[PDB]
């Protein structure tokens, strides 16, 4: 009764080359899907999933809660002022099924400059015993480069289907001053499942997570093969099918306003499924002073109203606004 949603896989190899008509043709499939749903597998990418996922599922079931006090974010431990992005997201059983670690740009230490001037939104990674989680940290730092190299051959895609030069938006996603994010969210089955934790959509779907637009420029995510997102479209919700092997990208909100709503940012939220998976999304931010200038490609001159937005702020004050109307996960 439910349609499934057109997402298409695009195989985008041909972005991390050197054969430019290769890449307009990507370019052309990512304006494609972005004008359509908002959503597309990119396949072909390069990057050892299956490694991913085990690896986060070694860490998910084997830290204690002891761990999880010790590595969590200021909103579950009031000793952890520092930490408003970066740590462990508890659980509370019997209320709320879902957890996650999140980590930031592994080059923030505490020599970096951000750190040294205490910048919001940037933070120093907190990090389980190595004993305890042998290769984990190591695992997980090289995965955010992976993953950043993915994003930045992906921005390439998307800065040639705009219309724009291949490093438009590349060039300010950097590796010593980037916002993004990996976050490693486990969905736990569990039996009874907390009512509380779950959500009922105007429609009657039973909801893990509500309908939200994403804080980014665009987000590329790795999903265990559980079919569990929903894309709103004109014709109403409609399911994303899972695919494991590849990472479903979408477009969020800073796009939109750079892009003058021309790449809209798609609204999606998450089914209620009870069996145990992983979602693992890498939020694709730029630098805190990153300020491109708005354009609209459908005007002749190119030229768009809105203002330019510093990526600093717009992340500040758009994670807020995420916890405040969706709620602290
Ligand atoms: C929809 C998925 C990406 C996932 N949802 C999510 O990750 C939701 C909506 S995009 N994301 C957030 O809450 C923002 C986390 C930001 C992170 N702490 C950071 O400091 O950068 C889910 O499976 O629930």
């Amino acid at each position: 009764s439910v349609s499934k949603a057109n997402v298409p896989k695009i195989d985008v190899s041909p972005l991390f080359g050197d054969d430019q008509a290769a890449k307009m043709r990507v370019a052309q499939q990512i304006d494609a899907a972005s004008r359509d749903t908002g959503f597309f597998y990119a396949v072909n990418h390069g990057i050892n999933v299956q490694r991913l996922s085990q690896k986060t599922k070694e860490f998910h079931m084997s830290i204690t809660p002891e761990e999880k006090w010790d590595l969590a974010i200021r909103a579950y431990n009031k000793e952890h002022q520092d930490q408003v992005r970066a740590g462990y997201y508890l659980s509370i059983p019997g209320k709320k099924a879902v957890e996650s670690f999140c980590y930031l740009n592994p080059n923030f230490t505490p020599d970096h400059p951000r750190i040294q001037a205490k910048t919001p939104t940037h933070e120093v990674n907190v990090w389980p015993d190595e004993t305890k989680h042998p290769g984990f940290q190591d695992f997980a730092e090289q995965y955010y480069w992976d993953v950043f190299g993915l994003s930045s051959a992906l921005l390439k895609g998307y800065a040639l289907a705009l219309g724009k030069e291949e490093n438009f938006f590349a060039r300010h996603f950097k590796p010593d001053d980037t916002l993004a994010s990996v976050v490693l969210i486990r969905y736990p089955y569990l039996d009874p499942y907390p009512e509380a934790a779950i959500k009922t959509a105007a429609d009657g779907t039973k909801l893990s997570f509500e309908w939200h637009e994403d804080v980014s420029l665009i987000t590329v995510l790795y999903q265990s093969n559980v079919q569990n997102l929903q894309v709103e479209t004109a014709a109403g919700y409609q399911d994303i099918e899972a695919d494991d092997t590849g990472y479903l990208i979408n477009c969020g909100s800073y796009m939109a306003h750079l892009t003058n709503n021309y790449y809209k940012a798609p609204i999606h939220r998450v089914k209620w499924v009870n069996a145990e998976r992983q979602s693992l999304p890498f939020f694709v931010n730029l630098g805190y002073d990153s300020v491109i200038d708005p354009f609209d490609p459908r005007e002749p001159n190119g030229k768009s109203d809105r203002e330019p937005l510093s990526y600093g702020d717009y992340l500040q004050n758009g994670l807020v606004s995420l916890i405040n109307k969706n709620g602290q996960t």
